[PDB]
């Protein structure tokens, strides 16, 4: 994240971090044994770590549980990044409490204008790269579809949106891939790809997770 703040310990208590030696990306917990993130961040071997805020020392709240299964999109496409999205099923359920805690899927889309809240453990710079060990947080408006397709014509599908700031200096970042966007208490996006960070007129997208809910719903209710 580029430009946000110090979210502060488990403020953020449905935020993961995908780790496989060393995190690489972060998701979202829907529920006791479910975790939501971007398909780009696929890869055999996940151990997805739950309560975190400094993800090089243990604190004393984490969970790490290991994965059983990933279930990738099935129209998932890795040129264009349409239907970024992946399910990750834990290998024994999380227990829920205070520092660990589902977020909602949403019945609804969310409305441009929308302030949302955007978090991971990413790079913090625009240019070279600085990597923070607590969680940061960034408040980023959902923008207009006309202002999104016109920040990257020929590129966005109607299962992206874009947030953030046309005027650049704030946004999401790489190691931020997979995590949430969460507006009004719901899951509305996932962090999937932009050009560079927080660049002027390019904004962050998002995979758009009121598209997916039927597809979330069916997926574990039968796996
Ligand atoms: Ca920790």
């Amino acid at each position: 994240i580029v430009g946000g703040y110090t979210c502060g310990a488990n403020t953020v208590p449905y935020q993961v971090s995908l780790n496989s030696g060393y995190h690489f990306c972060g998701g979202s917990l829907i529920n006791s044994q479910w975790v939501v993130s971007a398909a780009h961040c696929y890869k055999s071997g996940i151990q997805v770590r739950l309560g975190e805020d400094n993800i090089n020392v243990v604190e004393g709240n984490e969970q790490f549980i290991s994965a059983s299964k990933s279930i990738v999109h099935p129209s998932y496409n890795s040129n264009t990044l349409n239907n970024d999205i992946m399910l990750i099923k834990l290998k024994s359920a999380a227990s829920l409490n205070s520092r660990v805690a589902s977020i909602s899927l949403p019945t609804s889309c969310a409305s441009a204008g929308t302030q949302c809240l955007i978090s991971g453990w990413g790079n913090t710079k625009s240019s070279g790269t600085s990597y923070p060990d607590v969680l940061k947080c960034l408040k980023a408006p959902i923008l207009s579809d006309s202002s999104c397709k016109s920040a990257y014509p020929g590129q966005i599908t109607s299962n992206m949106f874009c947030a953030g700031y046309l005027e650049g200096g704030k946004d999401s970042c790489q190691g931020d891939s997979g995590g949430p966007v969460v507006c009004s208490g719901k899951l509305q996006g996932i962090v999937s790809w932009g050009s560079g960070c927080a660049q002027k007129n390019k904004p962050g997208v998002y995979t758009k997770v009121c598209n997916y809910v039927s597809w979330i719903k069916q997926t574990i209710a039968s796996n």
